[PDB]
Order: structure tokens, then sequence, then C-alpha cells
């Protein structure tokens, strides 16, 4: 048995994954299974409160895995108690297709190469058989396609030609798109245009310096550095995996699938520490396109149930994404044989100068009665690659409490082949000749689970509203009278709700159970998100169907144990129909949602329409929400830091 | 005659302002006259870009003044020619009041701590006779009273009290409102509340150190410090006022009023000098509060046109307000005698790193294969307070060819007395015992005079539609199409438009004389702008009035010499009646913005509803908005940027 970590939420180690595919592959002795997944299964939530401040027992070590047997459709999970070393809950789920790791997508491309009909498309394409080598393609999910539902595990592979290696192959699509069986490694289909486009006979749109310089006429000149040194350490204290840095103290874990996972999440308030949040992370996304012709419609990817945030997160280290005094955390998880793998610098942690908190100057003595406080806010990070796109994941602590999510999106748009004689229509943009960057939107639904103040929570949404009362009248004479509309979500269909602008909609997450001394309101953290798109795939879509998440901007519904997935737990290959995720959790919408555990679950991102300023790389493109606390404090919580400059009044007087 | 500036969108220097209060002291020979304001009065936007690009005359420098005269209704204005050092152009206003200079109101507090009947009021209100050295008062525009109109000049002061000089004032508001005339330096009358409320007995809700030791325990322990070094200069190049940056190029100007001005803001596009803006700033805004009580609405300050961001501008140098190598600006106005004065570093000028610009790896070798940018922003920067507020105001430039505005709003909250049984109800908060903080916005009004590359320009709002197919049909089978509707203004009227959180709109200012010869769509910058609020003040209000360009978040005219202030030339007391100002331009609406010289005029803020967590002293609350380059350029423009790390896939596999 391994050894237990140093806290419950700790991620397996690879002694752990290895003890568990041991513990596995003995269980199905003599049957050829391989690993998909195999990642901690975290304690019930009670268990770990109950633990954490109640001397309660110590939760028992579990592992979750997911696995293949050869011959045998679908796929099989179920828990291992390590301790014990043996499996003690398994199941087989036949009608299911799990996420695909980097080993079932790593040799597509190869069969794809290798198949006759792909190379009589490349040959009829305009690239000779001779030169197939020079054939690429991004495996992708099929995502859904009622051809063959989840029969059969398949992948479809985006083509395109790179006239030398060290090309960006994103300006030259082909026009047809095989579909390979992920077991078989080979291609039973492949979608062929009614109207043909041979490959671009175009230059590449490359953009490493070599390639610009023969471009532009050179690079730029390096630009005078900008060092940033902290000389005498920082002023965060990492112990394993939990983090305490400005009075707030969390645990910083991760997995395959979300990535990054902060929990256990409270803030010292002069002694008193409370409770913020149990649990946040991204719990999945999509990124649907907006062409409706065949077979684009297939292009809607659920990035982290069907790839993973962590399987595809990238090594920090090199990179220079991490500026400063950095303290760095590895991933590990299992291959295909049950052997542990190990990505460095999967998560880095490092603490930035923010400008300024709070200033303040008194006019009287012309500004000499001044204080003025400078911010420093504390980043964990991660950035990692689904194919063609890079997505930089920035949780960001602030010193007035204040938690935000930053994400950055880079990388290359994804591209399908325009003719000469094209339009990109309504449905894209040419950003390049021969190039078509499809419309999509880039969507995230972001998991909370509350414990604002400590336990029994409620959610409500908080409309900027002028008064009813009419300009001249008694109430209101002048007409500049408004208030906030606080509708507190009672039942979970209460909660299904969107950002409106018309009023400047924020949720509030609050404790009903307390009261602010001074405002006489509940403590609360109010979500401040305005980049909420409305899913613009039509209502029982294949887009609205498999992600139903997507149709509010928030989602509330009671917490059970293991409700992470909105999407389920096994997305490749789903129609969407069927009663499982926040379809399932949402119900009929009539379970209490007022003063219990509740899941917390929005719906952010952006709409994004290409423009040639995106290509061939694109510049990172913003975006953010943030939870701030109100009626929280009773007063700014960081008026205790040292001002950078200070000046009484009285002092100012007598300086002279 | 005063020697010429560098360049002709120069502030007036010290020698020109002498040169034109002493031209105008001549003019009115034998009058006891005093100066408000004295300005450059900016060339025709015509002359100017003749001036400079077509070998036209050099524009003459001209100043504008507005002057009172003892015994004299109203003000005077006009414009001295300094060549020539005489007046060429003038008129009385006797009907209106102007902009309130630090002289107009650094004295207010004064007459009303000596005023028979203020003093009485103090004493009911529980501050005896011989402490009103203790009673304080923020000196604020009557904004509107009916009871005077703009027959008298007037003020109106919120009186607080101190304890001890050293405390901040705020948590200690007295009842009643003193009404001030400015030039008889006199109370003429005071509101007094039906309901009386005698001052806090509660102790200050204090911020400076030494109060927060004996508050919480003791400050927390001095940080790491963070060192940013700039060891071998800046990239930035300031000549006069001029800047150039990473490929742009802009005047940077500054006046009493608006604070910053960018001007002739154009990208070296690789040898290709493209024009952006002709000028960019922030125009006017307006703070109104949301409480109905008497009297109440007379809190709508326009800081920007009632006391000017220049004038309220803080030196900048002492705060630590810029981290780094900065480059300072110096402002120059006049006082009331018409002498020159200088507020030192009210500009500061900065470089810092903004994190990744792109990334992207390629799977295929784990990454190996990998471009890596990091991203670096020019700040243009000043902070001004208007009594209780500071607002920190960012000017953002970037290497992907985005403008930003970045504003950090701080300070104190505006505060009125509470009863100990009174409910701060639904128009505030109760921040502190005995507190109320009244909810209200804070609104600004962003004006663009575009010239995207090149002359004659039109505006257009964007929208996020789905296909209007349904799902199942032969046009979007699977119901996920979705395009861009682009509505571009013809006529004044149509370009009224607001925010629409439901379709993501967002607005474009484009040149209709050009093509993208890869997108097809015309040159154009986006405006990315969330933080619209509605205006929640009824229609045919005090604020509605006087505050016409709020109602909208975007407003387009056609363009004319001195269209500047949206609220009117000379706000205060104003009582929003009357054709100035944007509903001047607007007019029946009707007039072409199609291909043309345009001014966009775009409201953006937030809707404040006070908590504790911003009181005594309030964390930075962020707003911002960005203008971002669409189909202007025909690829990422920083791709000839040095990268930080770069290895090609022809590299990653020699690398052994
Ligand atoms: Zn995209
Ligand atoms: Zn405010």
């Amino acid at each position: 048995a391994p050894a237990r970590p140093a806290h419950p939420l700790d991620p397996l180690s690879t002694a752990e994954i290895k003890a568990a595919t041991n513990t596995v592959k003995s269980y199905f002795a003599g049957k050829k299974i391989s690993f998909n997944t195999v990642t901690l299964r975290e304690p019930a939530r009670k268990a770990y409160i109950q633990w954490k401040e109640q001397g309660g027992p110590l939760p028992p070590r579990l592992a979750y895995y997911v696995i293949l047997e050869a011959g045998k459709p679908g796929v099989k999970e179920g828990l291992v108690d390590l301790a014990s070393l043996s499996v003690i809950e398994t199941r087989a789920l036949e009608t299911v297709q799990p996420i695909l790791t980097v080993e079932d997508l790593c040799s597509t491309e190869e069969v794809i190469r290798n198949d006759p009909a792909v190379i009589e498309q490349c040959v009829l394409s305009g690239i000779p058989a001779n030169e197939m080598h020079k054939v690429y393609c991004d495996p992708w999910t099929i995502g859904y396609d009622e051809r063959w539902g989840t029969g059969k595990r398949l992948q479809q592979a985006l083509v395109y030609y790179r006239s030398d290696e060290d090309d960006s192959q994103y300006s030259h699509p082909l026009d047809f798109c095989p579909i390979v069986d992920t077991e078989e490694k080979k291609v039973i289909f492949i979608d062929i245009p009614n109207r043909r486009r041979k490959v671009s006979k175009h230059k590449h749109a490359n953009f490493y310096p070599k390639h610009m310089i023969e471009k532009v006429g050179a690079m730029r000149p390096e630009a005078p550095p900008i060092n940033v040194t902290q000389p005498e350490g920082v002023s965060f204290k990492m112990t394993g995996n939990v983090m305490e840095w400005s009075n707030f103290k969390f645990h910083i874990g991760f997995n395959y699938r979300e990535g990054i996972v902060l929990s256990d999440v409270s803030y010292n308030d002069h002694g008193n520490v409370r409770p913020i949040f149990h649990r946040i992370s991204l719990s999945e996304m999509i990124v649907p396109y907006g062409s409706p012709e065949f077979p684009h419609q297939r292009k809607h990817a659920l990035d982290i149930g069907e790839y993973g945030a962590g399987y595809m997160t990238n090594p920090l280290s090199l990179g220079c994404d991490c500026k400063g005094v950095i303290h760095y955390l590895d991933a590990h998880f299992s291959d295909r044989a049950g052997d542990p793998i190990t990505v460095k610098n999967a998560v880095c942690i490092h603490e930035e100068d923010d400008g300024l908190l709070f200033k303040h100057s008194d006019f009287r003595d012309n500004f000499a009665t001044s204080l003025v406080t400078r911010a420093t806010k504390l980043v964990v990070s991660q950035i990692f690659t689904a194919a063609n796109y890079e997505y930089c994941l920035y949780w960001v602590f602030m010193q007035d409490g204040a938690i935000r999510l930053d994400i950055r999106l880079t990388g290359i748009l994804n591209t399908y082949i325009l003719g000469d004689d094209e339009e990109a229509g309504p449905w894209g943009t040419r950003v390049y000749p021969n190039v078509n960057a499809h419309n999509h939107q880039h969507l995230f639904s972001l998991r909370i689970d509350p414990r604002i103040d400590g336990d029994g929570n409620s959610a409500a949404a908080c409309d900027a509203k002028s008064s009813p009362y009419p300009l001249g009248s008694p109430e209101n004479m002048y007409g500049n009278a408004f208030y906030s509309e606080k509708t507190t979500f009672k039942t979970v269909k209460d909660s299904l709700t969107n950002y409106e602008s018309a009023t400047g909609r924020s949720w509030d997450i609050f404790n009903p159970n307390k009261v602010n001394p001074y405002s006489g309101k509940p403590p609360s953290y109010k979500l401040v998100s305005t980049q909420c798109p409305p899913l613009l795939a039509k209502e029982g879509s294949l887009v609205a169907k498999r992600a139903p998440w997507a149709s509010h901007s928030v989602n509330v519904v009671p917490y059970k144990d293991n409700r992470l997935y909105p999407s389920g737990d096994h997305v490749p290959q789903w129609s969407g129909d069927g009663v499982r995720g926040m379809r399932e959790w949402i119900g009929d919408g009539s379970e209490n949602i007022d003063n219990t555990d509740i899941l917390f679950f929005h719906t952010f991102g952006i709409t994004h329409f290409p423009a040639p300023e995106d290509f061939p790389l694109m510049p990172a493109e913003p975006i953010t929400l943030m939870l701030r606390p109100r009626h929280f404090f009773t007063e700014n919580p960081g008026l205790d830091i040292q001002p950078s400059y200070a000046m009484t009044t009285s002092e100012a007087k007598r300086a002279v």
C-alpha cells in the first residue's frame, strides 16, 4: 500500500497511480485492458469538512479509473481503495466513449497518411502520393456523428498541408475529412465535399523570425529589458500544495481534466478564519463553430471533457511564461499501460505588482495629506494546448479579498479551405488567400462550490432598477432614485438566468444565516461577470443538447457528491439525449437551493469573429470574471497593509 | 510675443499664458477682471492636417480665455492671437456660470465656519460654537437649483466633522447643507432637513497606520520587495510631447478640463504610416446619486466640466503612483490673477510588462516546437481628486495595435448622515454606524475623433445573431449557424444606441473607402466596451437633461470645430434646458454621418452600490474599454517582435 499524502486533497502520487493500476490489472486478471484515466476520487464534501474542522476520521484515499478492454465496447470504470489495494466499486458502460488521451490521438496522423483512400483524396487535391509526409492533421473527437453514435470510438481528422516541416500548416487545409476508428487504428469513411477545392498554391503564412525576416524586412531590435527581481523572497508560503498569502489559505490541486482545482479556500479575518469556497474550477467548455455546412457541425469541441486541460497542459518552464520568482507544481497521470507519467512545471505560482490598491489625498493642504498603498496579486496558472489553440489560465487572488479568473486566448485559428472565387460568406472570414476562419464561440463553465462564511448558502441575481415612482412624484421628485433589486433563487428553475446589460446584472452567493453588523445584509461574494455571451446555437441543436449548461449564464443546483462535469462523465460521442450532467442535476427544476449546500455553475466566454489580425498567430485575447466580497467584511480588509507613502495632516503641517 | 511651441498641439507655455492674460487685461483696461480659464484653443482639424501632411501653413497659436468682471453677471470669453498679442474674438455670456477653480473653492470652508446661521446649525447638531475649527466641508457646485438658476454663482457645502485634524471626516457628516455665493463669499441659504440628526458620537473610521494599529492589533509586516528595473533604458522615445513606441506615434497634450488629450495617433505599418485617431479623450462625466430626498438631487457632479480633470490633477511624483523608469510631463494653467501656475508631474509615462502577446506549440513533438513572445504595454496616465474621490486614468497602448482606457476608482465614498434608528433604505447603504453611502453611478463620455486609415469614416453596431433559418432546415440543418449583423449608421439618429448583452454588441469605426485585401471588409477599429450602464435617472430628469450624452452608450455626430464638451461649454448651474452641447450636435437627428468627418462619443462607467468594503477608504474598482484593430492589418502586427523563446520543428529534431 502506498504512503498517504500530506493532505486528503493532494493529487495521486506516482506511487499511488502504479498501485491503482496494479490493483486493477489484478482484478481483471487475464484480460487485455488499457488505462484511459487514473485520477484521485476526492473525499465526500462532508467527510472532508468533518476531518478538517470536527476532528473527523481521515477520508480513505480513493482512485478513480477508466479502462478499455480489447474486444469489449465502451469502457469500464470503478474505484480502488489504495489503503487495502483493492477494487471497491466497478461497472461497465458499453454505450459510452471516454476522454481522448495523447496516446489515443498521437497516432491518427500516421494512419491517415497510410490510408489508400486518404491518399487518393490527397492526390485529387493536388498533392502527389509520394509527398504524403507533407500531409498533416489535427486529431479531433468526432464530437458527434449520427451515422455511428457511440457504437465505435471515432476521431475526425482535420487535414492540412506543409510545404516544409517548419511551416504553420493552418494556411493550407485540404477539403476532405477522414473519419478514424480509434481502437482499430483505421479510416472507416471520408467526408468529401460536393465542391472540391485543391490545395492552396500560395506561400504558407508563417511566423518564426526567419520567416518574418523573409516576409517583412527584418525583426525589430530586441527592446531594452524590463527586469523583475524579488531580492528578499516572496510573501506567500507553500506547504505542500497548501498556499498561504495575504490572509488567504487554500489547497492547490490538479487533475487530468479540469487542470487546476482550488479547494478549501478561506480568509484570515484578523484571527477569525472564514471559509469562502470549498471548491472552484473550470468544469467544462465548448467551442461551437457557426458554419452550417457539412461536416462543420462536428466542430464544437468540449476541450475539458474530451481532451482534458490537465492532459494537454504545457510544461511552463522554458517559454518564459511565468516571470519572476516562481514556485512550480508538476502533474502526474497514467499512460495506457498503467505507468505514471509526469508533466513538469504544469502549474506556476508567483506574485506580482498590480498597481494601486487604494489612495486618497486631502485637497485642503494641496494633497500633502495623503496615503497610497500599492497592490500585489497572487497568480496561480497553467497553459494548455488544444491542437491549434492555446488557453492561458490565471487564477488571481487580490488584497481586497477578491478572486479573479483571467483567461488569455492565443494560438492559431481553426481554418478550413476556401475556393479562389468563394466568399467566406456570413459564416467565416477570409484571413488569408484560400483560408476561411469560421465564426465560433469560446464558452466556459465555472464550477463554484461555495461556503460563504460557513455552511448553508443561497444565490441571487441583483438588478439595478429605477424607482417605480415617476418623475415629479413626492416619492421621486427629480426622478433620480434607483436601487438594487435582489431576486434570491428559491428553486433550481429560478436560478436559470443570463447576464443582462439592461440592469447591469450581477449574482450574489451569500450566507443567509448571518448578517453584516453594519449594513444589515448577509455576507457574500458577488460574481461580476460581463463576458457572458448567449448561446447562439439553436435550442434543440447538437451544441445545445451536449452542453445543456451553456444555455444560461448561471445554473444553480443542489450539492451532491460527484457532481463535477456538466456535460456528463463521458462526453465524446454523446448525442446530448438523456438525463445526465447538468440536465440531470436540474431535474424538473423544483429542488430547493435556498440555504443549503449548493453548486453554482457560471457560463462565460466570447463570440469570436475572426479577422486578419488573428492570423497566422493570434494576439492574446482577454476574458475575465471576478468574485468580490460585499458585506463580507466590515471595512476595507487591506488597511493594515503598510502604505507605500503616508503623510498625516498634522505631519504635513509640522513638516513645514 | 511669446516663442512658438515646438508642435501646434502643445499646451500653452507659461510665457504664452502670461502673454494671453496681459493682452486681456489690456483690452479690458480699467476694469476689475479675474481669470477663470486660459488654455490653448487648438487649430481647426483641417488646418492641422493640411499643415501636417500637405505643406500647409502653420496654424496661429490661439489662447481661449474665460474671465469674470466684478459687478457683471456671468462671464466673458474670447480668443487671443498670441503672435500679435491681441484679442481677436470676444463676447459676454451673462446667463451662464463657469468651471469652479481651486481658488473659487478653497475659501468656502472658511466662509461657512464664520457664518452665524451655519454656526447655529452646528450648535443644534451638537457641536459647540467654540469648536467650529473642527467643522469641515467639501465645496461642491450647487449642480442645479431651480431657486436661483444661473442668476448667482453658487456652491453647496457638504458639511463634515473631525474630532481631530488627522481624522477622515467622512464618518461624520452633519445633516444640513449651506448654500454659498461664490463671488460674495457668503452664505445665502441653508437647506435644513425636517428630521434632524445630530453628529455621530462614534469614533471616526480612520485609515492611517497609527489609526489601524489602534483599531486592529498592528500593521502587517512590510512584504518582501518586488523591484522593477530597466537597466538599458526604455523602448519609447519622447520628442517634446510627441511619443513614439512600438510603431505608434502620437501627441500627448493636456488641459485644465479633460486632463490628458491624445492627438494625431498613427501606426507605422512597415513604412506605411497609417492614421488611426485625430483626437481621443474624456470629454465629460457625471456621477448621479440615487436618493430622491431633498437636497440630494443636487448630487450629480460633472467633474470634468465643473471642476476639471486638469485642475484637480495630482502631482504624481511622491505617491509611488508610477513604478519604474518614468517620463513625466508638467501642467500649466492660469490663476485668478492671470499668472501661470504649474502642477509638476501631472502626467507620467512608462512601459511595463503585460504577460504574453502570443504563443503556440505543436503537440506532435510534445511542444518542443514552440514560439512565445511576451507583451509590453505603453501607459500614459494621471490621477485627479474630486474632493472625496480619486480617479486614476490610464491610457494604454499595446503591441497588437489595440488602445485601451483603464480607470481605477478609489478614494472615499460620498456620505450623508444616518439616524440611529434610520434605514439607509433602498437608496443607500449603512457602511458604518450613522453613515449612509447613497447609491450612484459613475458615467464617462469618451470622445473619439477618428481618422481610420485616413479621412472619410463611418460607424456601425455589430450584433451576433443566429441564422434566421430554423433547426432542421437545409440552410441550418443542425441549428448552429450564426453571423455578425452590421448596422452602419447613416444618420445621427441611427447611432443613438446602447450596449446589448443579448447580441454581445460592439461598435465599428471604419473607413468605407478602403478594403482589407484578404477579408474584403473595410479597415476598422472596434470598440469593445461592456461596462456600459443605462442611465437610471428618468427621462426628463435633472440628470438626463444636463447630461444628454449619457442616455446612450454611443452618440455619433458630424465633426465641427470646437465640438468638445457634450454638456455645453459652461456647465455649472445649467438647467439642462436648451439646445447646446450634444443636444445641439444631434439636432433633429437627420444629418449624415456615413463617410464624412464624424465624432464618436461613448458613454461607459459603473453603477456603484456601496458596501462596507468600500469604507472608510475604498479599494480600487476597475473600469475599462478598448479599441482593437479589425481588418485594419493583414496579419498579426506583432510577429516581427523578437520571440522570448522559439524552437522550430527542424530545430527541435536536430537538438536531439
Ligand atoms: Zn477563436
Ligand atoms: Zn462611487
